């Protein structure tokens, strides 16, 4: 059934693939594997990529066991600690070169949050207490330098002077504030709190949750807004189905880890509403569409979107008892197998596949924005929740 297959995809396909990308020569993991499966060992190594690998191995180890997994986690951890952290100004850089020299020193709230998420996890895994210290160190850096009166700001140069939020922008937008960043702060802080129960961290977490409920959620539509200006007013008109379904289970996760029953009930009802909406509006021909940008629907099947829909739908079942959520989960998974998973040697998942089932041959297999985190997390979450179909 579903769990057995996914567990296989994780253990026999995904892990072996990533294992081969370990760089014992220059540290960390290789930064680029093209669509045509040509590897550039000398490509720049993105720090979000390394944090996601770190998160992935740390969690794969906690799920399946196997010293090998923890050793790979540790390999990535060392790369981050020794190269990726700006000890002088704070935070983490954006891009290293293949040798681990800073190639882009821009500071991004979203990137720093991820470092926290990974470090927290590695601590829960290892549990090297220096990893937890680094986690708090970066938590402090975010709160010191990126928090303004009306919420977090997202993009800075190394020295924390404000710049354009390219990199999270979608069209020509480059809004100042994004739902993306808030969501990934929730994700990280949830993990830091899980790790060590610090109430200062839960305070910020609850503030982030509130922003999701009070600003970003659109009650008469059940959508999440995506881009904002410095006034938290809407910029552009984008509905990212992927972030919606991801946010639903991520927010429940946050509320469960806090253990406040009033939040949990509150958020479980909001999240379900978003879940039902996505299932009605974005599920088509058994797979999840990407987004609506104003008048146009992008029906491209983006790999991480499929993966997040599997978790979010299962989560929606768990909070509702409605079986159609389960069927949707199966449907998305069935279509991941047919169309998204690479059968070539030795690839893993295609980045993007059209509604008509042909891969975008211009999207890399591995790069700064594609890693084992989204698809890795789905496998583990499915395994761990043990609902089958």
């Amino acid at each position: 059934m579903m769990i057995s297959e996914i567990r296989q995809e994780l253990t026999d396909h995904i892990i072996p693939f990533w294992n081969k990308l370990r760089d014992d020569e220059n540290g960390g993991f290789y930064g680029y594997l093209s669509y045509g499966l040509e590897l550039d060992k000398k490509a720049d190594k993105g720090v979000i990529l390394h944090s996601r690998i770190l998160w992935f191995y740390s969690n794969a180890y906690m799920t399946l066991g196997g010293d090998e997994l923890l050793d790979n986690a540790k390999h990535a951890y060392e790369f981050i600690k020794n190269n990726c952290i700006d000890y002088e100004y704070g935070g983490v850089y954006w891009m290293m070169d293949f040798e681990g020299k800073p190639a882009d020193t821009m500071k991004h709230t979203y990137n720093i949050a991820f470092a926290i998420y990974a470090l927290s996890s590695y601590y829960r895994a290892s549990g090297d207490k220096e990893a937890l210290a680094l986690a708090y160190r970066l938590f402090e850096d975010i709160e010191k330098n990126t928090l303004y009166e009306y919420g977090y700001r997202e993009a800075f140069d190394r020295q924390w002077r404000l710049v354009d939020n390219e990199a999270l922008s979608e069209n020509g937008l480059k809004a100042d504030k994004t739902m993306n960043a808030i969501l990934h702060l929730i994700e990280a802080y949830t993990e830091l709190y899980k790790a060590d129960g610090n109430e200062k961290v839960a305070d910020r977490l609850k503030f982030q949750l509130g922003q999701m409920r009070d600003i970003v959620y659109t009650p008469d539509t059940n959508a999440l807004k995506v881009f904002f200006d410095t006034a938290f007013n809407l910029v552009g008109d984008i509905h990212s189905y992927g972030h919606d379904i991801e946010a639903t289970w991520l927010m429940d996760r946050a509320c469960d880890v806090l253990g406040d029953e009033d939040l949990k009930k509150q958020f479980a009802e909001m999240d379900l509403k978003i879940s039902h909406n996505i299932q009605d509006i974005a599920l088509e021909d058994g797979a999840l569409n990407n987004e609506r940008d104003k008048n146009e629907i992008d029906k491209t099947r983006v790999w991480w979107v499929q993966a997040e829909a599997v978790v979010g739908f299962i989560n929606a079942y768990q909070h509702s008892g409605d079986e159609k959520f389960l069927e949707s989960a199966k449907s998305v998974w069935e279509n991941i197998k047919e169309y998204i998973i690479d059968k070539r040697e030795g690839g893993e998942w295609y980045s993007e596949v059209t509604f008509d089932h042909t891969p975008h041959d211009y999207k890399e297999t591995v790069g700064p924005w594609k890693c084992p985190y989204h698809n890795g997390r789905m496998c583990m979450e499915v395994i761990t929740r043990g609902v089958d179909i």
